[PDB]
């Protein structure tokens, strides 16, 4: 047997009568390939594309490198509908309601539940902030600067998953039968087996060095607020809160940068500067099928994921920096655990999240775990907890991401009522800020990183933006540096990436 | 401040002034090359060029990797003496006892103790298992077959440690100054900078695919041994061990192939199917220059390990099957925990590790931790502890390894009695097997591999030994056919390198 | 200074002038007493007289244990309303609510919060279960058979504090001065150094040997139901669980024994058999002044735990047999806790509790803890967590034991909708059973278990009432046998009781 | 079937036909009493009797205490031969070497290994450290005042095992065979039953009150040695460790006062003040069988235990004082495990106790387990660990207790040198300082105290002797005041104990 040994035609037939998609899969090794070298021969920075790679508490990354290898289609809004850019069959639900769009989709592309990699094929992409909007009734104060559609998911067929512990790499491509018929299943297979030789010859191609230098020059950038907007705007939130309209919100502002950088490039220096557990490149397609807009971030924190019928949340609250160093390190943690606020604050979200699952999981299955223990990233530590509840009957992994969508950590608590006055407080709508990037797979599986620490790269501008939790005690000029720091770790890695060179040049 | 700085001149000079090494720096990003593209492009498979990685269980590779690009200089024995392959200066101690020799290249070239990656710079190499000769009077029995040097070390100045989590590399040149004298100090500063434009450039280039598929084939070998002639020896040492000659002794055997397969290629799959927490690639030159062998292997255990100030040994005894699965996995761990025979041996090799360390470490500093605990590898799981100890006054690193050598777990306990044993039973010379590959670095640092689960590679030939812990109540076919399956987790890596292909050719 | 010392007329005033109760305390070596030594010479049985001891997990005995020698004075509750038994002064409250009378009591006769043991006078005694009808809306559909007052609480204010790890006794005789003026301040501290006078003398008498052996005759006893009435009882309530009326209900009934054995005989065959965190004995007195009842219980559960500003409490669900043996008693655990709806029953409870605190507790306070882990007891197993939360701001002790009260574990989830079901099913109002025993103590502390595996004892006849929950798959035959068998536990330590003898006699 | 069932005669003929000593036994509910109370009436102070109890850490009594009701007969040692106090038959070994006498005595006496507590009989008493002269050859400087035996081990047939936990006491009246024949059987067990009618009947009377105070008087003493006589003797031995004579060594003094209090009010004090993990007090008789002298005790640690064929020891080093408070105490933990020099003390005796097990286990069985942790007392903390091993074919619990013997925490390391430095410097012999309490049962198991904070009690006179541990750069006052000090809180006991009174009187 041959390490490379495609899916046979006599497995794909039997496949085939079973579900509508249907994974063809070849591994190969891949020893002298890095997920991004894998992605600059798959993708080649083309509309469609996208990485996806894990540093669990920034250091160690994970096993799993997920790579698009280009999405002929994606489902996402225009004008309040549903609408598919590139082309779909007929069966293809368009038209209404994007999230029943998007629950039906699912419903009809499952897959079996094998030996796959987590992810091998599926919906990949984000949701705006903004589609809370079809969740709960909010106010229309805010200007809709950006003008991003509630969600855009890549049907995301050719997948490439990367496995830095074996070395190799396992290409898939995935046969979607919409219409659900016997019809076309030879044609089907041949289909699948020639992505995966064009997928496989790309693999093949040789690639020259990206081995580089560059310097940390100081960005300049456009910000919303100066100091004192920001700070009287947190006092007002500091007022609302004392007087019990909230526990805590979670207000932002909005940073910008005009540059012509590739997002790549800007990827490369977040990955070594402030590595994540979510790191993600997406290309976004518009309507003629070249590239709308890049997306570029560095997450520390999932909304949710769910894997064989549970779903997983893991509020994060509570800071300090990490020690400088090792004895001032144990002593920021002891200190951080005895902070009473810090605890109160954490422990209002882990109740937050056992209500958002409550919502969609089966009673007596929510449970926390792992309560408000520490980790190390980087540059700080924080506060987390686990939430983890089953799926109730007939509830899906979009249900689990709707129930917690927005994230408490980039909201507040209660979170309406925070939400509420993030719409009185912010000069504009968040767009992809504090909504989520990430992906549903056709075995029903999910995992959405929260948009935070994260660019947005459209026709030579970059837009950062950035916040952190208002409560009680909240000083003004504190959370307004707090943000705006927040914000120049991404401004900071674009003018990085603007002097990438070959060393000595 | 660039990424890619290089040491200054400046400080170069006031280090030179300090030491008689002075390592010049410069860190790129690399976040398309593996530690084997690296290897490819910095070495190409050169006379005098190594790799080094490692994978801790099996499981998660390892911060660092290093690379040997091209030492033109070793030192090794030749007729029972001392003798460097490739020039060196008059200062460089030559003739005489080689561990001496070795000593003193030591004392001189040590470096301060910074900001570097853990191997910068130093001697990297092997010990034959012969070379316990000259620690301990042997009798001299088995043939000499294969003829290698009691030692050979690469005098290793260029160096690129490969740091898998920042994505970058640290290229080290290192100024090798014998004489101590003030003389050459700029001319030395503008030779470093040169030999890091060198890797520099050689990090430069494209590189074509290794993109490819392989398959297993059952490899025809040659062994030593019959079953009947194994199990018989066996049965010897359990005949000895029964009336208190020894504890435990390990025996092994010779295999051997015929192959003109590359080194690297062997490498390759052995990364791939026994990742270990020591995988090493060596071009052991000649006094030519040219190859003389190749060594390729992946071990699981350290002999020992040397860090500011003390030596640690692994003690592994004791061995189940992993679980296929997970309820099974865990059964055979309460039962490995019981099995009061192999707790037994596992204490006796404890012991052991007490004592070698005893030899060169202050009393009451040499203490056993973490106890008989359990490691899961890929394949099996094992009992393991931890013995480490300060080491005394005007002692040295290769104080620590002639007192560890050779690992209990490859002779025997006791040690003396049991290589006496070994001798009378073993056709030939160990050569490698037993021995240890691996580096002592100029900042006063070691860390060596017991040479197990390791292919010689000479002209044509590829040679893998193996062998097993004999105790009270082994069994002659039982222990035949461990050690044979050792062996041939090597020897089918050989087989399957050979057929590596592009996909689909 | 003497280890007898008594508090000193000069600090006692100091302390009068700051609170209405002031101990006065004599601490005395009692190393040849035990507790039940201690109270046969302190209290005798008498009237308004209790022990209190603890057994963790009935595992070790804690290090206190308390005796109340004789409380003139009770709140207790006629025909709807508060009264004293025994006389009180005008400024305490009468008529009315009853529960308002003890919480205006309690604000009253606080004190400083020393040294102290943990009870050193207080409020003590019990809580019907049917208190609960203050505090819910519920149908009157059973008999009420023992006509027990809502409450009844001794007000004790000579208490001996047993401690077990120094083998000494903290004699405390508080000065209760209600109407809070500077009068008679001098006349209190010489009564309450007369009380501790009369304590200490009552310790310094003989006293006869109980060394005792004894035999386990099985009981004669009667029941309300039979097998089949009591499991169609559980049918129906199956039934309406599976519809979704309630996730579980803790249906019981009740058996008697006529018997005119001591109740302190009985307290001393529980103790040996079934040791727990909750044993109690309390003679409580009538109107007139003798004993109107006596309680004797060994309890396995607190409903609430009350200290320094934290309610705590510690739901318990879940069950195995203790393994018969050590092997065995590891296959249970593992079994307990994979059991998927044991865990559910579980953490339906611990949701409750968490709920029940908020009623009282600071928001961001309620927490859970050392979630749904094993508990070993004399012959069980159980999973337990523990709920713990601030009491909310001019919260009191008294409101954490309302917000708790009833028990989850002796009600079901949801609560409300539990009781009106065992309203429903069963024949007597419970009395004592599922109510609470236990004490308020004047600093502001609190502990009360929940009355369950106890006797009371009127007249001639010993009343035990036991039950079990109830939940979806729920067998009817296996709930009467396993809460007969609850009961038997009591009736047999009785039967056993009156076997009492002085050895060979 | 009876509580206080006696063993029949039908099972005793069947265990007589198997082995030398029967123990027949009848348990008792007694929870009126404790286990001074019990002794007190089962021993009252007569010669040959005992009381040990335990205190792990000094918090938390165990299970059982121990008391010998008479024992008629003790083997001991008179002009350097084996010689019973009291009768004994004709083939019970004496005269001779004494440890020899006493290895027979054990393998005659042998029992079955059941039910019973973990002592039920055996030789009880103790060893004086100048026994270790019959081990090791020492010099003969140091001058014999208190002319002790070597040894005193009472025949402990009736005793009485108080469970705490129960609150009952086991009485058991052993049966010894001496001859081994069939004859007198029927007249062993009524002898038997009489002997547990005699402790029952004692158990069946009534008891005054004890019930008392005291204070804590300064006491008048006399010790051997000045501040400067005795920081000049540690200078010295730091002379001796500082050239390598020794690494450590533990010298110490004699104290003494004067006093008639009885020697259980000394216990009944100390049991108060310093609870430990080994209290004894031991009535030992003379030739005459009154009370020669009494020893009174809470030692902090054991020699060594031997339980179920395994041989365990507990070295013990390194101290700080318990926290005042608690944060303190947190410091001062992290302070001892940071104390390299301290760890290095303690290693150096966990090494000397795995060599004094090697003696006498089984090659590969003697580990050392819970490294180096600490444990909290009353007053101070220390590092402890545990050395455990299996005792070696034919090897008896005696050969554990002379292979341990004397401990090295009273010592030194090396020990023999240690011993050496011992002698040259100290005035006295040692007598029971530095020795064991203790018992061997019949089972084969054994639990020995280290003699120290003790006091021998001798016609009018009270010794206690103390001591502390020198090693490099101990301080010859604070080793002196540390010295006394531990001394003090004996003879401060005996100061406390002397005002025993009721309370105002
Ligand atoms: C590291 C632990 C083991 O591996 C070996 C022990 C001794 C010899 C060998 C060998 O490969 O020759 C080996 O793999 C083992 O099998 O116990």
């Amino acid at each position: 047997a041959d390490l490379a040994a495609t899916t046979s035609r006599e497995d794909f037939r039997l496949l085939a009568a079973e579900h509508r998609v249907v994974p063809v899969t070849r591994k190969v090794l891949a020893d002298s390939e890095t997920p991004l070298s894998a992605y600059r021969k798959l993708a080649a920075n083309r509309p469609g594309t996208f990485l996806l790679e894990s540093a669990e508490n920034g250091r160690s990354w994970s096993r799993w490198s997920f790579i698009g290898a280009g999405a002929p289609t994606a489902l996402t809004v225009r004008e309040g509908q549903a609408v598919w850019l590139g082309a779909v069959p007929k069966d293809a639900p368009t038209g209404g309601d994007p999230l029943r769009a998007l629950q039906v989709t699912l419903e009809l592309l499952a897959t079996a539940d094998p030996g796959l990699p987590p992810l091998s094929g599926g919906m990949v992409g984000f949701f705006a902030y903004d589609m809370v909007r079809r969740l709960e009734r909010l106010p229309e104060r805010a200007v809709d600067d950006l003008c991003l559609p509630d969600m855009l998911l890549l049907l995301a067929t050719d997948v490439a998953a990367v496995d830095h512990h074996e070395g190799t790499i396992t290409l898939i491509a995935n046969a979607v039968n919409w219409n659900g018929t016997d019809e076309r299943v030879d044609w089907a297979y041949d289909d699948a087996v020639a992505r995966l030789d064009v997928m496989t010859a790309a693999l093949g191609q040789p690639l020259p060095s990206t081995v580089a230098t560059f310097s940390r020059p100081e960005p300049r950038h456009r910000a919303q607020r100066t100091v004192e907007e920001y700070g009287a705007i947190v006092e007002y939130l500091v007022d609302q809160i004392a007087a019990g309209e909230a526990f805590q919100v979670v207000p932002s502002q909005r940073f910008e940068m005009d540059t012509d950088v590739d997002p790549i490039d800007v990827y490369r220096i977040l990955r070594v500067t402030n590595p994540s557990p979510y790191m993600y490149l997406l290309q976004v397609p518009n309507s003629d099928g070249a590239v709308d807009f890049s997306i570029v971030g560095s997450s520390p924190e999932a909304l949710v994921t769910v894997h064989e019928g549970w779903a997983t949340t893991h509020p994060i609250a509570g800071t300090r920096w990490r020690g400088r160093t090792d004895d001032e390190d144990v002593l920021l943690e002891k200190e951080l655990l005895a902070d009473d606020k810090e605890r109160a604050e954490h422990l209002m979200l882990v109740d937050l999240g056992r209500n958002d699952l409550g919502r969609v999981c089966t009673p007596g299955t929510v449970r926390v775990e792992d309560y408000s223990h520490i980790e190390r990233y980087s540059h700080v530590m924080h506060l987390v907890s686990t939430v983890t509840g089953k799926l109730g009957e007939g509830r899906t992994a979009l249900d689990a991401v709707t129930a917690c969508f927005p994230a408490g950590t980039l909201s507040g608590a209660p979170k309406v009522r925070a939400m509420e006055l993030i719409e009185e407080v912010e000069k504009t709508r968040r767009g992809l800020y504090g909504g989520v990037v990430g992906y549903l797979d056709f075995a029903g599986n999910a995992d959405f990183a929260i948009a935070i620490r994260t660019a947005l790269m459209r026709n030579g501008t970059a837009y950062v933006q950035a916040g952190g939790g208002v409560v009680a005690d909240s000083n003004g000029s504190y959370e307004y540096n707090e943000a705006r720091n927040k914000a120049r770790a991404v401004l900071n890695a674009i003018a990085a990436a603007e002097t990438l060179a070959a060393p000595g040049a």
